[PDB]
């Protein structure tokens, strides 16, 4: 069913699932850049899981779907803000008992940053072609292009202008060094024909995480689509049955 | 003229004050207290003051969770907090009255000020940082939201700072026992073009007599 939480101000719209209980372990599943929580991929996983006995909470990000604040507002940094009201409201729900983390694309990014800040507190990490290319992207002009060394207010895109403060923060993100801090195991899902991630960034992952899995999916693209969605909603549901 | 200006950040309203030179085009510096203060102790009011008088305009707000400010203190971050500062860049960047925008951060502020400045280093054109308190990072990692401290043991602070190579003064008090005085020589020596001013006998907020020397410095500095 339908929650929503408060971030400096700004609601946050998410959906929640349970399985039959009263305990259970809980995913919190973030999207990706200019996606949402109710994107095919993040969906089938909430119902996957429900089948095991896996709750789940997926959530808008600031300045996506239902949640407040401009989309030109948001940075990798606050959403990871976004992430982290998240994860201490299933951390205060008397019902939770282990927490996971599932990112696609940007949230996979998002998943293994509050990783490496509460590893802690997360037990189990599935990232699902995590971008971690954006920093390289914004650190080159092409994200079209633009100046990495003037970057303006806002770039235009499809009518969501992206601001630059976004830009000059994923220029200087420390996404490794960060998610290195966890241990505990994660799995990495990655699609064999992902155009928009290199396959080195999943592999960068793998090779810095201590406790860690890299899964490709054969002829799968960034976003998953169709039938790729099973073999990715297959293997989350596999690393995270209870 | 003294003015008082808000501000939205996330939904959260940020409070201000607004100090200038009587004129139509002047600089202006975005000055930012530390942990536990507010745009409006003695050293920030004067500081401000002292550059009105010296043709440099001057905001001042009390970051989130802080003074008048939105927020809970809780929810506060030395991310949050640069974000602040960020729409106050923007806010000043926006100004036809502002010629070069200089940044001013006293303790946590200097931190939060020498991180702006990095992100910003085509922007801002001068930096002053008054005792910054980049000790903070240390303190966390060896033993206020649980959030401020999980962020501060990974903060990359001179990594990012360093990436602003216009000049920067750093004026730390001598008899500091907050912020060991080893955190202003390690930007005086990372920073491309710096210099270092430590008052003898000051202490880390700069109270008294220290006060008027750590304004002189300041001011002298951010003089056109």
């Amino acid at each position: 069913s339908r929650i929503t939480i408060e971030r400096d101000g700004l609601t946050l719209v998410g959906d929640r699932e349970e399985p039959f209980g009263e305990i259970y372990d809980m995913a919190i599943l973030m999207h990706g850049f200019t996606a949402n929580r109710n994107t095919p991929l993040l969906r089938q996983i909430a119902d996957n899981l429900r089948d095991e006995n896996v709750a789940s909470v997926r959530f808008d990000f600031n300045g996506h779907g239902e949640s407040d604040g401009a989309f030109e507002d948001m940075t990798v940094c606050n959403e990871i803000a976004d992430a982290q009201k998240i994860l201490e409201y299933v951390r205060t729900d008397p019902h939770v008992r282990n927490i996971f983390l599932v990112g696609h694309s940007q949230g996979g990014v998002v998943a293994s940053m509050l990783a490496g800040l509460y590893p802690d507190i997360v037990k189990k990490v599935v990232l699902l072609a995590p971008a971690a290319q954006l920093k390289d992207d914004a650190l080159n002009g092409d994200t079209a292009t633009y100046n990495p060394e003037h970057i303006p207010a806002a770039i235009p895109f499809h009518g969501k202008k992206l601001g630059g403060f976004y830009l000059r923060t994923a220029q200087v993100l420390p996404i490794y060094e960060i998610a290195k801090h966890y241990t505990n195991p994660v799995s990495i899902i990655v699609g064999s024909n992902d155009q928009v991630v290199a396959p080195k960034y999943s592999k960068k992952y793998d090779e810095v995480y201590e406790n860690s899995e890299l899964h490709m999916v054969p002829d799968a693209d960034h976003s998953f689509t169709g039938q790729y969605k099973d073999s990715a909603v297959d293997l989350t549901a596999e690393f995270l049955k209870p």
